[PDB]
């Protein structure tokens, strides 16, 4: 369960950083409360999206 914090933790996670935690953690955790989600393509491309200003 590679995970995408969305918020910093006890100074381990980051800001939507993507890393697996516990892989079930990840989802035990992170993902059913408000630190992290599911690492994956359908959410992760929009990290990356997001980040698109003017360079086109």
């Amino acid at each position: 369960m590679k995970v995408i914090f969305l918020k910093d933790v006890k100074g381990k996670g980051k800001k939507g950083e993507i890393k697996n935690v516990a892989d079930g953690y990840a989802n035990n955790f992170l993902f059913k409360q408000g630190l992290a989600i599911e690492a994956t393509p359908a959410n992760l491309k929009a990290l990356e999206a997001q980040k698109q200003k003017e360079q086109r």
